[PDB]
């Protein structure tokens, strides 16, 4: 599924994103234009052998599973493929797991390129939230 950019928002406010770790909505938008381009389809194979999937592009090193990134963890217990489902739980629940493990947003490269330090407000503006 491709969402709209307020559509997603409104998603990602109801499974409790907004000021999550105290990082505002726009910040997880902003992200999640940025490296899937809203896109819950996306995967993204990396140099390591492993893949990033869904809507967050998580990466499969380290968060779930798809039986071929060899010594690689399930932290967020979850095959990689329930990440690119139509409804973003999945991407949200795990995430959290992600956002919380000290390195807050930053595990994210396009946020730490292209939405850190910027005004990420802007990606919730105008949306009925
Ligand atoms: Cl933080
Ligand atoms: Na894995």
């Amino acid at each position: 599924k491709v969402f709209g950019r307020c559509e997603l928002a409104a998603a990602m406010k109801r499974h409790g994103l907004d000021n999550y770790r105290g990082y505002s909505l726009g910040n997880w938008v902003c992200a999640a234009k940025f490296e899937s381009n809203f896109n819950t389809q996306a995967t993204n194979r990396n140099t390591d052998g492993s893949t990033d999937y869904g809507i967050l592009q998580i990466n499969s090193r380290w968060w779930c599973n798809d039986g071929r990134t060899p010594g690689s963890r399930n932290l967020c217990n979850i095959p990689c493929s329930a990440l690119l489902s139509s409804d973003i739980t999945a991407s949200v629940n795990c995430a959290k797991k992600i956002v919380s493990d000290g390195n807050g947003m930053n595990a994210w490269v396009a946020w730490r390129n292209r939405c850190k330090g910027t005004d990420v407000q802007a990606w919730i503006r105008g949306c009925r939230l």
